[PDB]
């Protein structure tokens, strides 16, 4: 089997991307963030705090014949940028772009923090890092590419997002369409539960490639590229006023700059991330000072490529006995 479906910017500023995912019998239809950085799927829901939900599609497990509670099983998650969410657990049949997994887990949210409420656009979270990270208890959960793996005409998924435009999540093949060149294939670690890699090295804009090991996960539920301070203080030097700030929380740059493009190394080939993505825009509204897409990873403890660093290319997640991740540009 295989399975494709379309992934849309939340934003004018791409700060997240949603897809599409069908819940139960008769479908309910909630539009997830699929997060390679976790391992819960996750919707608001009719059990959902009712203070806590502003604007989002809910899931109503009372409403699908195929629901089942999973008896005694919780689960809590608390996430890098400091949100989080809780409640309890049915099975339900999950379907992503004509991909059907029955008896997948599906978190039912009792509890959301504010971040979640605040943002109407997200129904909730649906996790593609493995499953040693799941937070059910007492039983731990597969996730949606874990039940799915099986099945599949390819132990794989692809990211293939879009910069301010929609792109493509697939499940089972590789749309050799989708891409330039070749995919370049690097090891994986999953001692930490994430998708976690090692780049080759940088370089800042014209400027000559710096060969240095950069460990790091790629992470499409993450916005911004996370970079050690040395690599992310070398790319905005070259921007002229560009400055970190205490007080905004990261480099900001005047918007009138022209920002230069950031390549980031998979093993002998290279990424090109064009400087247009590394604008996200007036720290306010209405302010001529616009925050800056690379920003730096000390204080997180690992290095994130982020959504900034994986729209610049066609992601292959690997999940054969052995996993690997492919890069190639697009």
């Amino acid at each position: 089997s295989t399975g494709s479906a379309t992934t849309t910017p939340i934003d004018s500023l791409d700060d997240a991307y949603i897809t599409p995912v069908q819940i139960g019998t008769p479908a309910q239809t909630l539009n997830l963030d699929f997060d390679t950085g976790s391992s819960d799927l996750w919707v608001f829901s009719s059990e959902t705090t009712a203070s806590e939900v502003d604007g989002q599609t809910i899931y109503t497990p009372s409403k699908s014949t195929t629901a089942k509670l999973l008896s005694g099983a919780t689960w809590s998650i608390s996430y890098g940028d400091g949100s989080s969410s809780s409640g309890d657990v049915y099975t339900d049949t999950v379907s992503v772009g004509g991909l059907t997994v029955t008896g997948q887990a599906v978190e039912s949210a009792k509890k959301v923090s504010s971040s979640f409420t605040e943002d109407s656009t997200i129904d909730g979270l649906l996790g593609l890092a493995f499953s040693t990270l799941n937070t059910v208890s007492p039983t731990q959960q597969k996730t949606f590419f874990d039940n799915a793996k099986a099945s599949l005409d390819s132990p794989v998924f692809t990211a293939d997002l879009g910069y301010h435009a929609p792109g493509t999540y697939n499940f089972g093949f590789i749309d050799t369409t989708a891409y330039t060149g070749s995919i370049t294939y690097t090891a994986v670690s999953t001692k930490q539960g994430f998708w976690e890699w090692t780049s080759t090295g940088y370089a800042v804009g014209s400027g000559t490639f710096k060969s240095t090991s950069i460990d790091g996960i790629a992470d499409t539920g993450t916005t911004l590229l996370y970079l050690p301070a040395t690599v992310v203080s070398a790319y905005w030097a070259q921007v002229s006023g560009a400055k970190s700030s205490s007080s905004v929380g990261g480099y900001v740059f005047p918007c009138s700059a022209t920002l230069p493009s950031f390549t980031f190394g998979v093993g002998s080939a290279r990424i090109v991330i064009p400087g247009d993505y590394i604008d996200f825009g007036p720290i306010s509204t209405g302010s001529s000072s616009c925050f800056g897409g690379i920003q730096s990873s000390a204080g997180i403890g690992i290095n994130i490529f982020g959504d900034v660093a994986l729209k610049a290319a066609f992601v292959v997640f690997n999940g054969a006995t052995t996993p690997t991740l492919g890069f190639a540009s697009k």
